[PDB]
């Protein structure tokens, strides 16, 4: 599956991507808003990881801007955030995000929460 991996640092795109390409999907990388949105085209993402902090704009914009086309409506979106803090605070702002990751994780937290937004599609 190709999996939209959105995150400033390089070293944690690096360590998602590893783990994803370890169990058999085919990730890639954006280091910010626009290059994510830049990569909204063919080969199209079958999955977004989104940093919430990501540099160049709004998460809540970006998940705004995906239902405006039927081709990209429907691509699951996992917040990524920056502690259990952080998250609790993105889950109260209602973001339309279709699950929550915070960083650190878990190699199995990671592939468990991909699993199970794409297993309800």
């Amino acid at each position: 599956r190709r999996i939209l991996v959105v995150e400033a640092e390089a070293p944690i795109r690096e360590m998602v991507c590893f783990v994803l390409e370890q169990n058999g999907f085919q990730p890639v990388e954006a280091e910010d808003y626009d290059s994510a949105v830049n990569q909204l085209n063919e080969p199209w993402p079958d999955l977004i990881l989104l940093e919430w902090m990501l540099p160049g704009g709004s998460g809540i914009q970006f998940i705004k801007h995906l239902k405006r086309e039927s081709m990209t409506r429907d691509i699951p979106v996992v917040m990524l955030t920056a502690r259990g803090e952080e998250e609790d605070r993105v889950r109260g702002l209602e973001t339309g995000a279709d699950d929550y990751i915070t960083k650190p994780f878990s190699p199995k937290e990671l592939v468990a929460r991909i699993k199970a937004v794409m297993r309800r599609i």
